[PDB]
């Protein structure tokens, strides 16, 4: 009893059916849903069979398992780093039934923070569009302009939904400058590791895993350990992650033996990454600063840090962000964006869940990230106690 839009269907629900992280499909049965869908829903055009497809998809409550027609598939290939402009936003969804896109984290330096926008902040309206339940794409669609202009965005600190912020922003390209570092010295003797044959300190802010990073990243471990400093911070507050071979490359960078991070779904682990036995400094003491702002390849590293008892973890609870997504091709043109794995330490920590949590649980916001500035508080009597 075959069509072309039976057919169609079929290969939008197996994509899914074979690739879905979770194979308890949000705890519905996958093939009665086939056949309920081929028997009760219209598919007489390509349209219908579209939105049969995304009726289909909503059912497992993971917004980031979408159907992409066509034109988005095009227009969503490669191309947005280009003469198209933002404001330092980056967008995600929220914690339990997420129909909410909060700021992940903000573009450190841009308009969007240097106006009051902070990690965990929920977007309420771009322009007076509501956001909830809307795409990311869509909606960076609406955060997206060009160079000079403007736009409002109304938000609100979690939890505090009337506690709201109106914020009007200037379009603006931006750069987040992968890492910073120095040397700290006549550091505090309270942020000083125990065993200091020195009061220097190396500091390294990572905020963000791009296709720079690994470099930058080798320069500062490099440098530090030239510098022989007493002990190492690494500050990967307030980034979202991004490029994950970054991650593991600073990863190695630190640890030289064993594993680094596991990629699962429901059937267990599928992938595995470890040290090369290449690492820069595998040696000197080093804490890891984090925060809520933390997530997914920078919780990766975070949990390798940690696991690999290579470093503490500092600060706050992490994102909990551990889900990746790709996109599963329709013989039509069409995609299925789909959640396919997963993050875990090498513990067994599912990321996702959890997020990695500190060792010593301190005030992350205790350290500023300006590098003056940073070796000031470490300097000061008041310095925190990092190890």
């Amino acid at each position: 009893m075959v069509t072309s839009e039976q057919l169609l269907f079929l290969e939008a629900w197996r994509a899914v059916d074979r690739a879905y992280v979770d194979k308890s499909f949000n705890g519905q049965s996958w093939f009665k849903l086939r056949e309920t869908y081929l028997k009760k829903e219209p598919m007489d055009r390509r349209a219908q069979t579209y939105d049969a497809i995304r009726k289909l998809l909503a059912v497992l409550d993971d917004p980031f398992t979408r159907f992409l027609e066509p034109s988005r598939l095009a227009a969503l290939r490669r191309g947005t780093a280009g003469s198209v402009t933002g404001v330092g936003l980056e967008i995600t969804y929220d914690g339990g039934s997420g129909k909410d896109v909060v700021v992940l984290t903000p573009a450190p330096g841009g308009p969007a923070e240097k106006a009051g926008a902070r990690a965990g902040d929920v977007i309420v309206t771009v322009d007076g569009t509501a956001v909830k339940g809307l795409s990311l794409y869509d909606v960076s669609d609406l955060l997206q302009g060009e160079a000079d202009s403007q736009v409002e965005v109304v938000l609100h600190a979690p939890g505090a939904p009337s506690n709201t912020r109106t914020l009007q922003l200037t379009r603006q390209k931006v750069t987040i400058n992968p890492v910073t570092f120095t040397t700290c010295s006549n550091v505090a003797a309270a942020a000083l590791p125990p065993g200091a044959a020195k009061q220097q300190l190396g500091y390294v802010r990572l905020a963000t895993f791009n296709s720079n990073t690994t470099a930058a990243a080798q320069q500062a471990f490099t440098e530090l350990s030239k510098q022989g400093v007493a002990g190492l911070v690494l500050d990967i507050r307030n980034n979202g992650g991004g490029l994950f071979p970054a991650g593991v490359n600073v990863a190695r960078m630190l640890v030289d033996r064993g594993d680094l991070v596991l990629i699962a779904d429901s059937q267990g682990i599928r992938d595995i990454y470890s040290a090369d036995g290449n690492s820069i400094d595998s040696a000197t003491p080093l804490v890891v600063l984090v925060n809520r702002g933390t997530a997914s390849a920078s919780e990766v590293l975070a949990g390798a840090l940690k696991d690999s008892k290579r470093g503490l973890i500092a600060g706050e609870r992490t994102f909990g962000k551990g889900l990746i997504q790709t996109v599963v091709d329709l013989s039509d043109g069409s995609g299925v964006a789909v959640t396919v794995a997963r993050y875990q330490t090498p513990a067994g920590v599912d990321i996702n869940k959890i997020g990695v949590s500190p060792d010593v649980q301190l005030d992350p916001e205790v350290l500023p990230t300006d590098l003056e500035g940073v070796c000031r508080v470490l300097g000061s009597d008041a310095a925190p106690r990092l190890f």
